[PDB]
């Protein structure tokens, strides 16, 4: 196998900035690639802001050590606006840019030409096929899905999505890497939703459907799931936290890849808030209205 | 309305015992009923302990008022082998006997006679229609669902199921009662699974379906939902914990009542297990082996 040391992260937004911070904090050389040197500027700023928040907790009884952690860490993170030139020496490329088949495809198709032979490609896509992406390269044996959860620094889970073409050497390399990140890996097939989302989202909708038929109220349904099922958040809050447009996007996508399926029908009450920019907490209002 | 002071709890089983307990423990004057004397004894003995567990290790400050308290409470819990001889004065009958429509149905048709006027009837059924139980009487406006979660003394939720026949007086009556037990009531129509199980069980099966499909492993699914969703238990752990039969039951039932929904579509894998008495923990083997 291979030991991942140098990690190139493409896309420096929510997920990527996260994957960056974590890879660093656990002693990995990280190159953070995005489109504008200014995007990268803001990107890194946030990572610093997030690292300090973590430092006041992890080194609360010694701020000096705290301040060191942030410096040392944050230094292991370098940036670039052109992945093309920093990938001939990287061990792993973790992609987490716009959820768009066309765009990712071009990126990988291009990167497949520059990255070194041993380099592993991994997409953090929640809804596309890890197989489509992999076939946009001649490196399929070294391509997989590394699906993280937001916020990355906090979520201990990671799904290692394999296609029929992914070699066992690649996996082990990715499972180790994952652990080094202080995360816990679960093996999954290239199927819609992987594990979590496939069992979580259909559930969130059913709760909306149950609300639409008038059988119970939003408030009660949440209270019920939280106190009766032991869930951290009721389905209605959860949807507001992860964002309706995010969820809507995913659900419609599956719905197409299988329209005659009941579990994927569009929740009209859910297409309201979306078509009205009530996406969730991102925008201060969804099923609930936030301060 | 009615301020439920006296209570009758038909059935001293798992649920009955909790209700009986939590009830008396909250000022109410309970009465425990079952079929045999051997039974009634054990139920009350097992109550004591639980009370003490919420005593010995509970009541941090002053330990003293425990064996006193445990008596005050335990002392206000009569016991009969015939409900007919008691419903005469109670003002709330909570049934929690074997999950059988006929059996559960006749009992009610009977008690409807000997019962008092004001008296309210509630069933703790999880898989039957409250409406069809209420019609085994002529007190439909005072018959409702009272659904508790195991273990009663701990789980602080209670689903208050109303039939299109249940009266407003009868609901607020039950709500107040629910609240004076420290429990938090949520209202819901008489639909299958009410709220919780309606949203919980299809997910458990979906989990099992994902496994059967071969997409992932029992262990990974479990690790996934626990670490990614935040759930206390993985779908297969939880299933083995509530019993494959208990779960099989509920599903087949809702399936007959609607065989076209794929949600209720039974899982071969689960029948195969139940078909060879592997119900889970109460057998030491469900999807997992125990000892
Ligand atoms: N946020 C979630 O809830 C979540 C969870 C898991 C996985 N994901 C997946 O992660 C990916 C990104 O999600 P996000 O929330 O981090 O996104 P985002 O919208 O916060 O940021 C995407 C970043 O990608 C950059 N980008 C876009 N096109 C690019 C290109 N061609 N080259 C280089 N950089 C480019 C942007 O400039 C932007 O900073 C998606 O594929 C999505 O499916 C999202
Ligand atoms: N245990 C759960 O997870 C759960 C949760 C909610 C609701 N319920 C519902 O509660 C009811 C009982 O479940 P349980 O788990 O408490 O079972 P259980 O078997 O522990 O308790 C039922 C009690 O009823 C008694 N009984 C049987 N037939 C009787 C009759 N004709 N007259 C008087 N007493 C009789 C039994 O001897 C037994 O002690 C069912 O209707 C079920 O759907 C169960």
């Amino acid at each position: 196998k291979i030991l991942v040391k140098h990690v190139t992260v493409i896309g420096g937004g929510l997920m990527g900035a996260g994957i960056a911070q974590v890879a660093a904090a656990t002693g990995h050389t990280v190159v953070l690639v995005d489109q504008t040197e200014d995007i990268l500027a803001k990107s890194k700023k946030g990572i610093e802001e997030s690292l300090r928040k973590v430092a006041k907790k992890k080194f609360a009884e010694n701020p000096k050590a705290g301040d060191e952690f942030v410096e040392k860490t944050l230094s292991s993170i370098s940036t670039s606006t052109d992945a093309a030139s920093v990938v001939h020496s990287t061990d792993l490329v973790v992609e987490a840019i716009v959820e768009n088949l066309k765009v990712k495809s071009e990126l990988f198709k291009r990167l497949d030409k520059f990255a070194a032979e041993h380099t592993i490609f991994a997409s953090n896509t929640s809804s596309l096929q890890i197989t489509s992406l992999a076939n946009a390269t001649t490196r399929q044996d070294r391509f997989a899905g590394l699906h993280f959860f937001n916020p990355v620094p906090l979520m201990k889970l990671v799904e290692v999505v394999k296609t029929p073409m992914t070699s066992q050497k690649t996996l082990e390399s990715l499972v180790d890497f994952s652990k080094t990140l202080g995360k816990h890996p679960v093996s999954c097939k290239d199927t819609p939703g992987f594990i979590v989302n496939r069992l979580l989202v259909p559930y969130l909708i059913e709760a909306v459907r149950l609300y639409e038929r008038g059988d119970a109220s939003k408030e009660d349904i949440d209270t019920a799931m939280k106190l009766g099922a032991g869930y951290p958040m009721g389905p209605f809050e959860l949807l507001d936290y992860v964002g309706l447009d995010t969820t809507k996007f995913i659900i419609d996508g599956w719905h197409e890849m299988d329209s005659q399926n009941p579990l994927f029908q569009p929740s009209p009450a859910m297409n309201k808030l979306v078509a009205e920019n009530k996406f969730g907490k991102k925008t201060g209002e969804g099923f609930y209205k936030y301060k």
